């Protein structure tokens, strides 16, 4: 009915063959079979190896099926082992591909609404009496996608929905009618960061990222009645002191709340908290909190220099930012607006070479932390240099320079004089 990445043929190069479940017991089949439900296995939970025409386990001497719950005998399996294991009680790799066994490991699922406050899917799991390897719509009412959090859903009976990759929104989102995109607000869910992001990733989306006043109002608006502290996307993981959107989203717009960020060295990821009304903070990575997913399914005149369709120069002469734009807009352009990697390593390395720091345009004077290109081109990426832009020690700085070896951008007073670059 539905797909099954993860389920794979165990195939033995020693033999000509790969491991089956016929009868009770498991041979070697040379008529090595992918549709073939006895033939193919699947990694579960607590190190054991699922065979799907069984609905059961491989356990151990000998080599057997055995139902799951019988976690007593042994069934528990390493992949780096799991070969020499075979050799020794019946050289192996996943057919077709030749890998190692490692190649498709168990991985956990997190689990949207139901009581389990997000918690993992327990594969396998037993639901009226019948044993389940994945998500089924069974026992449901509206046919979605639900598994047990518990390996025995008629003792414990905590449960969840699945994650789906879906390029809609049926269901499980919120739509801004404005700009189409969709947001999921999991409350319930308690996840570390790295749990939440893992979440987000398995149905197709990814953690928010705020990047606009727009986007942050919206968040608000649908934020209003409760008291909470999110995961957004935001995060200094990466590299220590860069902030960076878990999409790749340039850091455009900054809501950062009074005094944040603070604690540079174990507080690395970002939280929107209804307290601060959708301001922005960061924490520890690991703490558990609820969480947010999104998704939207002619070269030139001498002294000028091209890259990709535009022309670019230095200007030498030290100016205030303003100035520095109007000797731009003087010849035929303005400042440099700068939306590739490739873009910034150019006028880095071959425009701006040795001098230290030059305005580039990018500015927030109309609004603070929402930054524009002077040229009204979009933002579409951003290179800063770590813990900017910070409008340092509470002063107005409205203006963007690129500085140092990389070219990473600092926000800077606007009166300051220094040299600057230009593009057509
Ligand atoms: C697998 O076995 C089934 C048995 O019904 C057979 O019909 C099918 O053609 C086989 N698949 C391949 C790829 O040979
Ligand atoms: C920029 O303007 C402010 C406000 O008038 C002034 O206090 C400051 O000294 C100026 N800085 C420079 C470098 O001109
Ligand atoms: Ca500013
Ligand atoms: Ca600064
Ligand atoms: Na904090």
């Amino acid at each position: 009915a539905l797909p099954e990445p993860n389920i794979f043929l165990i195939f033995s190069h020693g033999l000509q063959g790969c491991l089956e479940a016929q009868g009770g017991q498991v041979r070697v089949t040379p008529a090595c079979n992918t549709s073939l439900p006895a033939q193919r296995w699947k990694w579960v939970s607590r190190n054991r190896l699922f065979n799907l025409g069984t609905m059961q386990c491989l356990g151990t001497a000998s080599l057997g099926m055995y139902e799951c719950d019988r976690e007593a005998l042994n069934l528990r399996w390493h992949c780096r082992t799991l070969g020499d294991q075979l050799s020794l009680l019946l050289q192996w790799r996943i057919y077709g591909s030749e890998e190692d066994l490692c190649a498709l490991p168990y991985h956990e699922v997190y689990t949207i609404q139901g009581n389990s406050h997000g918690k993992p899917c327990t594969i396998p799991f037993k639901y009226d009496n019948q044993w389940f390897h994945g998500c089924t719509s069974t026992g449901r009412e509206d046919g979605h996608l639900w598994c047990a959090t518990t390996q025995d859903y008629g003792k414990d009976e905590r449960w969840g929905f699945c994650p789906i990759k879906s390029n809609d929104c049926e269901t499980f989102w919120d739509k801004d009618q404005l700009t189409d995109s969709c947001y999921q607000f999991n409350f319930q869910s308690t996840l570390s960061w790295r749990e939440a992001w893992a979440s987000c990733e398995q149905q197709g989306a990814d953690l928010l990222s705020i990047t606009e006043i727009h986007e942050q109002t919206y968040i608000n608006g649908l934020l209003t009645g409760y008291s909470s502290t999110l995961w957004i996307g935001l995060n200094d993981l990466d590299t220590s002191g860069g902030w960076q959107w878990s999409d790749n989203s340039p850091l455009k717009y900054l809501n950062w709340e009074s005094d944040q960020p603070d604690n540079p060295s174990e507080e690395n990821c970002g939280v929107i908290r209804t307290e601060s009304s959708g301001g922005w903070q960061n924490r520890d990575c690991s703490i558990a909190l609820p969480y947010v997913c999104k998704k939207k399914p002619v070269e030139c005149e001498p002294s000028w220099q091209p890259f990709q369709g535009h022309c670019y120069r230095l200007q030498a002469e030290k100016r205030s930012w303003q100035e520095s734009k109007k000797a731009c807009l003087r010849g035929g352009g303005d400042l440099v607006s700068i939306h590739s990697m490739a873009e910034l390593e150019f006028i880095t390395k071959q425009i701006k070479q040795e001098v230290e720091e030059l305005w580039i345009g990018l500015n927030d004077l109309k609004l603070q932390m929402n930054f524009e290109w002077s040229d009204g081109s979009l933002v579409s990426f951003t290179h800063w240099h770590p813990f900017e832009p910070n409008n340092f020690r509470d002063s107005l700085e409205d203006c963007v320079t690129i500085w140092g070896p990389e070219g990473r951008w600092n926000d800077s007073p606007c009166n300051q004089s220094l040299p600057s670059i230009c593009k057509k």
